[PDB]
């Protein structure tokens, strides 16, 4: 059973943060105790953002960059 929160994927309208949210929640209350968050996280943000995301985030060297640098990446990204 794949781990719900590997599941989650940034919706096509669906602002990065928002999608980061919901990931970082479902993290919080997914992984076993003793769990890296982060690098969990940092992998997922990018892994399972949606195609524009992903671009943008390529296109600035962002696809393992800490978390702040990826939400400022996809900011300029708006449906």
């Amino acid at each position: 059973k794949d781990p719900s929160w590997a599941s989650i994927l940034q919706g096509l309208e669906e602002p990065y943060h928002a999608f980061v949210e919901r990931l970082n929640i479902a993290l919080d209350n997914g992984l076993p105790e003793g769990t890296p968050k982060d690098p969990i996280l940092r992998s997922l943000a990018y892994s399972n953002a949606n195609k524009e995301c992903q671009k943008l985030l390529q296109a600035r060297g962002h696809t393992n960059s800490p978390l702040g640098d990826m939400l400022r990446a996809c900011q300029t990204w708006t449906p």
